[PDB]
């Protein structure tokens, strides 16, 4: 399991627009097109992102290259991060996965906010991560996909994706 397939599961994948579980407009594989109400303000944002004109409709080559974008976007971003780097860096393969999920999701800046609970995975007290991660609007909103990141990070395996 990676990175790809394991946001692939939680992402899935859609050829048409679509709003996601916050109601924005989304497309591929967990690309956020736009906060805006506008359906056609989201068409412009993706002939753009895709470099032609859609009519709102994607390939799943293209809907793949965007997602291999976001994804390396997402560690970029981990890694320009002064409060993420150090995390990051201080954590083994599988948990790094977690972190670059949530910050796929959430932003950087989202992420970068759990300042109790990222100290804690620094020091490695993985039972008190979890318990802190879990008091969050981000677990009560999408708790499913909340509970396997946050076992994934308690754990350091990928038996919830398994
Ligand atoms: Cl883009
Ligand atoms: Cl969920």
């Amino acid at each position: 399991m990676n990175i790809f397939e394991m946001l692939r599961i939680d992402e899935g994948l859609r050829l048409k627009i679509y709003k996601d579980t916050e109601g924005y407009y989304t497309i591929g594989i967990g690309h956020l097109l736009t906060k805006s109400p506008s359906l056609n303000a989201a068409k412009s944002e993706l002939d753009k992102a895709i470099g032609r004109n859609t009519n709102g409709v994607m390939t799943k080559d293209e809907a793949e290259k965007l997602f291999n974008q976001d994804v390396d976007a997402a560690v970029r971003g981990i890694l320009r991060n002064a409060k993420l780097k150090p995390v990051y860096d201080s954590l083994d393969a599988v948990r790094r996965a977690a972190l670059i999920n949530m910050v796929f999701q959430m932003g950087e800046t989202g992420v970068a906010g759990f300042t109790n609970s990222l100290r804690m995975l620094q020091q490695k007290r993985w039972d008190e991560a979890a318990v802190n991660l879990a008091k969050s609007r981000w677990y009560n909103q999408t708790p499913n996909r909340a509970k396997r990141v946050i076992t994934t990070f308690r754990t350091g395996t990928w038996d919830a994706y398994k």
